[PDB]
């Protein structure tokens, strides 16, 4: 529940990561090459919880998976998600199909995200892996933008089935404007800047 | 942001507070005498933030104050809120006007809530002060029920003025059903029970 108290180590990593990303961004914006993703539990009551695993960029959702009740993302499933995500990017993002742009990948450091096999796949796919700070959902567009917007809408839902969840998810992602996804990604520099100006603390 | 990690002290206080409240509740339910309250920041953009201070029971909102932009609740203002809250209870809750029931008061231990002057006023008013655990919004009906429901609705708002906030607040509190407030309060024992069964941890 209540807000994690950052320690010195944590605030130092945040501040320093934000400085590095912000000075890079000022040299040359890279925001349009960011693909980012995160997992979120969705709860339904049967006549239970599924994990939503979703990846997106400034043009919209690229790929997602709703995992079967109770089941979880471990190192092996995540590696398989990335391989599928890549197949979906190739189909939905011609810029990358044509390898005229390298993907910049923004995910958190959940353990399944840094297992040996996942690291290997990431190198093979050869996406640039952006550094991500400990305890920083305020710097993760999936959390501060996508799932923040989604959680509100989901509050009013009482899902009946795994497949209702899926139905609701399809409509919800589609009814969002292109410019909704773009704003989510393009808010990053403002947040990196707030984070530097707080010295790595959480911010307003 | 991300969820406070409870330490041993904290989980012990939660577990033990919940045991005490739950065995009392099983001996004789006292839930209908609970008046509870909390503060929440509401943000508006002028052509800024106000603190909502609100108190309620199972029949609805009793009293609230929206403080002027940036201003804060210190020991002296809180004492003055309680005196006003009491005037409002007397007007809106005849059971208590007629002193056939003692108020059970549920608030957190923010420092302004435990200043010397506030403690004195609480004794004078003679409300029973329920023990409240450190870092326990999951056990505070204002947080898990009232402000959880409100935050969603507020997400869609872009307030223009202190007085829009106030207008929205009046309508919002009034459009809630009686049974909405009742459920908020009457969910307590379930939560105390979850908290005991987690041994003082946060729960699902
Ligand atoms: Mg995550
Ligand atoms: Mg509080």
């Amino acid at each position: 529940w209540v807000p994690h108290e950052l320690n010195e180590r944590q605030m130092e990593r945040r501040k320093n990561t934000c400085e590095i990303l912000l000075s890079r961004y000022k040299r040359k914006s890279f925001l349009h090459r960011i693909v980012t993703g995160d997992e979120k539990w969705i709860f339904f009551v049967n006549p239970k919880k599924t994990m939503l695993c979703v990846w997106w960029d400034q043009s919209g959702v690229i790929y997602y998976e709703l995992l079967k009740p109770g089941e979880t993302v471990n190192a092996a499933r995540y590696q398989q998600q990335l391989i599928n995500l890549n197949r979906a990017l190739q189909r939905k993002r011609p810029e990358y199909q044509k390898r005229q742009h390298r993907v910049i990948f923004l995910h958190d450091n959940a353990p399944s995200h840094t297992a040996r096999a996942v690291r290997d796949t990431l190198e093979t796919l050869n996406w640039e892996v952006l550094p991500h700070a400990a305890y920083s959902p305020d710097l993760a567009p999936s959390d501060y933008h996508l799932f923040a917007s989604m959680g509100h809408a989901l509050a009013e839902q009482r899902f009946d089935s795994y497949e209702s969840v899926k139905k609701w998810l399809d409509e919800w992602f589609a009814a969002k404007d292109d410019e909704f996804y773009w704003r989510g990604i393009h808010k990053l520099p403002e947040r990196w800047e707030k984070c530097v100006a707080s010295d790595g603390k959480y911010f307003e």
